[PDB]
DNA sequence: CGGCTGGAAATCCAGCCG
DNA sequence: CGGCTGGAAATCCAGCCG
């Protein structure tokens, strides 16, 4: 048998909330939970339909999924890991109370070590091999669901990740959002000055990628622009076009390139002069 | 005999460093210290004029004048407290080394502990009686002078206190600054939205404010309007000749209503349609 | 020009909700 | 009323400098 995710955790947005904050961090939601259709990570079991148990540990984004120092904190949780029984007349399984509680980077080798005392590496890294910096600003989901097979003898399967879940809070990689910017139009020709109000960016890794049909553009402007990494001072970029005949409707993002995350687009009108 | 204080410390302006920002500089100015040319905290004893000691010590600034939580370091300080040997040939003691180191609020309990055990506490405030809450923002100097009696055997005279001591790492105490204005002009009927990026402020407390010879208006905006504290789109106020035919320079700041400190001004040409 | 350090950046709670 | 939610309060760098 084996496990798939029906359905992955939003990746961005969510903060990780601290021991300091409370006992529960909030619940993780499906990438497509919607304010109109709510959603919740969601794993699928091909080949088996029965009794099971599943296991929901935090491991490291990159490659060598070391366990990561990171807590899972909520319903049926302990030990920074969730567990429980798996529904056995059902083959799918959201989780709706998932929570996640970071670690200071003080108390890491604390973390770490209960990680080693729990047995919580799925990816069973070497204590050699589990040396090294740990993002924390990064983690990943990671199902260890365990079925029986034919004979009846419970059965292991295969460890499933999820794509990486961001801590929001991080101003090195929280969702980019633009919230007010001074004017959504100006003139094709381009040369437009523009305050663009937004979360917490990095002046030395942010841009505002102009986007349309076959066409992109990139506002202008230098790090000595972004205020306090919440507002950037640019010029729009000149459109394809210089003789324009009407409006031309446009997109406006914020573009971090070192991941190349894109924010919402927000639409910008280019106009004739 | 009794000191008096001829030279009080300057109130506001002065951040108390934390431990972690180590050495840096500091040193509590007197009520008119400037440029190279400065004033320190000095008192003068009356009705002495031989060898003595003082000791300079921080104490809360309410009635209840305990030996507060935060610490006076610096040259010849020591457990959170000034004292040297008063000069046995001088009337009039200065201060230049004066620095008020704040404590993190969880080090609170064993900041009173250490006030306790090193017997700080001019006022003799008993244990019991020390009970309180701790405003860690301001701080009064207590100057306890020692000096000698006829017979020659010490003679301490009575705590004197200089007025409160506040922060500058006060959220609403810092410097008011203008930094970038998405125009510096506009109509004289008002009514024009600004982007105006600033320093640090507390929406809950600022506002923008116009002025000319016997004029003065205000910016109209919300608190949903400042953006993350530094930054405030806000819309003119109609000038005082809403009818104009030709530019009128007026003046544009930042205002503090709570103690109405301003920033320095930025001109703003109002002008016809 | 390699350190010193000031500014910039990273690391509890009021108001909402149901 | 208990969780939330999102703001704010607390607590490394460039550029100067010797």
């Amino acid at each position: 048998p084996y496990v798939e995710i029906i359905e992955q955790p939003k990746q961005r947005g969510m903060r990780f909330r601290y021991k300091c904050e409370g006992r529960s961090a909030g619940s993780i939601p499906g990438e497509r939970s919607t304010d109109t259709t709510k959603t919740h990570p969601t794993i699928k079991i091909n080949g088996y339909t029965g009794p099971g148990t599943v296991r929901i540990s935090l491991v490291t984004k990159d490659p060598p999924h070391r366990p990561h120092p990171h807590e899972l904190v909520g319903k049926d949780c302990r030990d920074g890991y969730y567990e429980a029984d798996l529904c056995p007349d059902r083959s799918i399984h959201s989780f709706q109370n998932l929570g996640i509680q970071c670690v200071k980077k003080r108390d890491l080798e604390q973390a770490i070590s209960q990680r080693i005392q729990t047995n919580n590496n799925p990816f069973h890294v070497p204590i050699e091999e589990q040396r090294g910096d740990y993002d924390l600003n990064a983690v990943r989901l990671c199902f260890q669901v365990t079925v029986r097979d034919p004979a009846g003898r419970p059965l292991l399967l295969t460890p499933v990740l999820s794509h990486p879940i961001f801590d929001n809070r991080a101003p090195n990689t929280a969702e980019l959002k633009i919230c007010r910017v001074n004017r959504n139009s100006g003139s094709c020709l381009g040369g437009d000055e523009i305050f663009l109000l937004c979360d917490k960016v990095q002046k030395e890794d942010i841009e505002v990628y102009f986007t349309g049909p076959g066409w992109e553009a990139r506002g202008s402007f230098s790090q000595a622009d972004v205020h306090r990494q919440v507002a950037i001072v640019f010029r729009t970029p000149p459109y394809a076009d210089p003789s324009l005949q009407a409006p031309v409707r446009v997109s406006m993002q914020l573009r971090r390139p070192s991941d190349r995350e894109l924010s919402e687009p927000m639409e910008f009108q280019y106009l004739p002069d």
